[PDB]
């Protein structure tokens, strides 16, 4: 037993990556050395950012999704895509990562990744309404535009811009619980379909983080009252928790939160005026009751505003975060494939010592 | 900014566990301090050993499976159960692990674990054959007996004992890759359905280990030829590698392999004599060619013989190992829930430095909109 053993691999370095660098001490996020704020400002679509993270160079984009309607209908969009991806291996003949070269692995990843987006659009649209015809979908020119058309039918072009802004900013942010899970499964040599399915499972956790905040009810109280300061004061005074704000992640303002806020004003989001007022009031009050800590806006606050601007429901937002994070997942799965090392930590036994089966409680309730 | 880095968390202590002790130096395996070789010797069914690992005591064994026919037919038995388990949460209303007490999580794990057995039995039986009536299944007593009845229709009692031997010996063997995957997903607060589904995905990997070895073609040849030593010699000479024999896992013979060989002989498996003959020939020839290495019989070798004796096909064997490991997964998922600590390591960036998009190879091929 190591003294002062810290569980959870907290701070332990497991991997070395060339994919992306969250420079928290410098307040910037770079994909293969390219700042995400440059990518969004020059309007690089999510399809190409997927290539940059996975391949390392601008080039072979994310292929158009192929006609394959969703076979899973559970009412939970996370469950539908997680179970749907796992079933792609037998039908598409996905060999284990141990038996394929890097070129095949990438194409399998690109095929399954864009198929995951198609599932989420179908699940969001629901089964109580006919699907969008393929001829209509083919009129779209980008992967993000295809997702909006498959889901909404006649999407607003501004909403398509907002989804690209969100998906690029959420594509890859270092070692997560989900990204770690994807690499652990891939380290076992399993096919890419199972690795992506497991990553979605870890993504569904409340403690994983990065999921858009439940701030829409808060943005309605300010809409009714018309005074952001009083609503923020009330929640704190009444003993409730203020949502979308907390301790800083970067050294300062999160770059993703900055670009998402800039995306809201640039696209004329109706909630933008209220959202800024809530943000100013929430920070003035929170920094006043504890002026010694550093308190900055959570990226999840502006993620909720931008997704809501694109008609994304509250129960669909976690799927949207999963859709963008497929870029980081596939890149890390491919990098883990080249590493060729299995992840196998160790545990230290602190349980009971040797004992006969009869000495254990409840032995008389066992037969044979 | 690295050091003499050893990637892969090799030997790094991540958790402390009270569940089971893989005593590799001592050459024994113990569930909650109870030797597996004592559990099998007294014929404790898989349901009670599931209770021992999760609970810590032999009370409140594994409940009977409820009628719920498999909705997933993909052609891969692993895929059917991995996708089927994940679909259980919306219909059964499983809340996330963060929002339930320990008593509920134990019940949800037991309900889903026995359902995973039901899926594997149904998927193995196949869609080209009417399902076994529930009243026929109800005539069984143990959980293992129900699994064989739901699959085979009229199972042989010896085959049922062969599975209780295998499932107990493969229920828990420490912090393997799949158990680690289950604990990581559970630490995020996700519901037990997703944690079990993720564990099966990591199980499917060829490098996870424990998947029963493909020794059946080799055991077929020795039966035809009758010269076990020659067949072993022939396989090595022409560049192939023998199946089920490699580097040692423990200091010496694996007790899991020992009890499986003992079970194969106790139940009169038709392949036992041919398997012992091959094992003796394999060890003799392998240790002569590499005297400086410790070669031991893999547990996968005798696992394949025992599963084959119980009429388990080759492509069903990886699913059978998944069925047994649900005991260890559920115990570790429950232990992780009480720990209440997210698992998140870190990484060191060694990639390219800051650069503009125009300086990236292939920028000329990115189409961008601009109003």
């Amino acid at each position: 037993v190591p003294e002062n053993f810290v569980p959870g691999l907290d701070g332990v370095v497991a991997f070395t990556t060339e994919i992306a660098e969250p420079d928290k001490d410098g307040g910037a996020l770079r994909y293969r050395g390219v700042d995400i704020e440059d990518l969004v400002s020059q309007r690089v679509t999510f399809g190409d950012v997927w290539a940059l993270l996975v391949d390392g160079n601008f080039g072979s984009g994310l292929p158009p999704a192929e006609p394959f309607p969703l076979p899973i209908h559970s009412g939970d969009v996370r469950v539908d895509v997680q179970a749907g991806l796992a079933m792609l291996a037998p039908i598409w003949g996905y060999a284990p990562l141990l038996d394929i070269d890097d070129a095949t692995a990438r194409q399998q990843l690109a095929r399954a990744s864009v198929m995951a987006l198609s599932y989420v659009a179908q699940s969001a649209r629901g089964i109580y309404q006919p699907a969008v015809p393929q001829r209509i979908i083919d009129e779209a020119s980008t992967v993000t535009a295809r997702f909006m058309t498959r889901w909404q039918g006649e999407p607003d072009p501004r909403h398509i811009e907002a989804i690209d802004a969100y998906w690029v900013s959420a594509a890859e942010h270092g070692m997560n619980a989900s990204t770690f899970t994807a690499r652990v499964i891939a380290s076992t040599g399993a096919d890419v379909a199972a690795a992506l399915s497991g990553a979605i499972g870890a993504m569904s956790g409340p403690l994983h983080g990065g999921a858009p905040a439940r701030v829409l009810p808060m943005l309605d109280e300010v809409e009714r009252a018309g005074d952001a300061r009083s609503v923020v004061k009330g929640i704190l005074d009444r003993g409730e928790k203020l949502m979308g704000f907390g301790h800083r992640v970067y050294r300062a303002e999160d770059p993703r939160a900055r670009v998402l806020r800039a995306a809201a004003e640039r696209l004329g989001a109706p909630r933008y005026e209220v959202a800024v007022a809530v943000e100013q009031a929430a920070l003035s009050e929170l920094r006043e009751r504890r002026p010694d800590r550093a308190i900055e806006t959570n990226v999840e606050f502006w993620a909720a505003v931008v997704l809501d601007f694109a008609r994304v429901p509250a129960n669909m937002m976690p799927a949207m975060f999963t859709c963008g994070r497929t870029a980081g997942w596939c890149a890390h799965i491919l990098e883990q494939k080249r590493l060729g090392k299995l992840v196998r930590p160790s545990a230290i036994y602190v349980g009971p010592g040797p004992r006969s089966p009869e000495s254990v409680d409840g032995w008389e309730r066992v037969l044979t």
